[PDB]
DNA sequence: CGGCATACG
DNA sequence: CGTA
DNA sequence: GCCG
């Protein structure tokens, strides 16, 4: 009965199989570090299936028939239920390769291919990277400079403060423009490692050129540590009592015709959105992105006024943001 | 066997 | 490549 | 790794 696509089932923020899903997500992460995006996707999908189950899995029998559970994912669950630990997962956890690849890829500006090159060159610590600044892009230098702050959870109080300063800059840049919180906080998370805002204006076209004006106004108030269009992946200098901390903020501008598509895309989760786009193309023959939904045979775009419109057109039961935690 | 989301900076 |  |  469990549907095969994550966009076909509700996934709440709090679920009953954290231990099993976290183990499968270790194996997914490790598959990514070794360049196997297909194995990463399967282990991610299997972990997500467990998040959608109504009760704890306590016996191997309860996996029968579940999508994305084959011999490998089932054996991991089996060893966790029988023994409380999966040897493969523990081997990965404790490996120098996994630990270093995790350390490096958590840096803003560094992905798997960069981290892997540095690993092969013998680098192992953040200090090692700092010792060779020539090997770093400007983005990576900013990621490393602010790494301690960026590893500190962002809280709702930070979000609310950031939304106010973004709203102030947006309103100074374009009267009538709006700011919508997206990302994990819109899904109900109480913490995050960044904050996402989606900006539009109710009159189509008025938002042209808006994001550079917003960034200038934020930079003039001393709020920007790093940036650099319609998407800006920033590091903000967020005031705190007596001080400040760096926070990752993403700002996105969309024309209002695209707003429901951008809201859907930027609200996530990442797996939910990959699965939704896969479902759209493979099951419905329609092409989905954060700008629109395209019928390639009629050569037309679907006009949506809400996220609900997008789900209904795809033949999917609507899921509110707090049920998209795939 | 081959696919695996789909953009922008 | 990196970001989402 | 799993599945169409
Ligand atoms: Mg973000
Ligand atoms: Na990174
Ligand atoms: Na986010």
């Amino acid at each position: 009965w469990m549907p095969a696509y994550a966009c076909q089932r509700p996934t709440p923020l709090t679920h009953h199989n954290t231990g099993l899903s976290e183990a499968l997500e270790i194996l997914a992460e490790a598959a990514g570090f070794e360049g196997s995006e297909g194995r990463l996707l399967t282990f991610c999908r299997a972990a997500s299936v467990l998040k959608a189950l109504p009760s704890p899995v306590t016996t191997l029998s309860q996996l029968q028939g579940l999508p994305h559970f084959g011999e490998h994912s089932s054996r991991v669950v089996q060893e966790l239920l029988e023994h409380g630990v999966c040897e493969e997962v523990e081997r990965v956890r404790r490996s120098e390769r996994y630990q270093t690849m995790k350390l490096f890829t958590q840096i803003f500006g560094v992905g798997v291919k960069t981290a892997d090159r540095w690993y092969r060159e013998g680098l192992r610590t953040l200090d090692d990277l700092r010792e060779q600044p020539q090997k770093l892009t400007q983005q990576q230098k900013a990621g490393l400079q602010h790494h301690q702050d960026l590893s500190t959870p962002v809280l709702r109080s930070d979000v609310d403060a950031l939304q106010q300063v973004v709203e102030e800059a947006v309103g100074q840049a374009l009267p009538g423009a709006t700011v919508t919180l997206t990302g994990g906080f819109r899904r109900g998370k109480l913490q995050g490692h960044d904050v996402d805002f989606l900006i539009t204006h109710p009159k189509e076209g008025q938002e042209a050129g808006l994001l550079p004006r917003v960034m200038c106004r934020l930079q003039d108030q001393g709020l920007i540590l790093y940036h650099q269009f319609e998407r800006s992946f920033c590091i903000f200098r967020l005031p705190q009592p007596g001080s400040w901390k760096a926070v990752r903020v993403d700002l996105v501008v969309a024309p209002v015709s695209q707003f429901p598509f951008a809201l859907l895309g930027w609200t996530g989760s990442k797996l939910f959105q990959r699965e939704l786009r896969r479902f759209s193309r493979k099951e419905k023959g329609l092409w989905l992105n954060s700008h629109g939904l395209f019928d390639p045979e009629q050569k037309t775009f679907f006009q949506a006024a809400s996220e609900e419109d997008i789900f209904r057109h795809l033949g999917l039961e609507y899921l509110p943001p707090e049920q998209r935690n795939a």
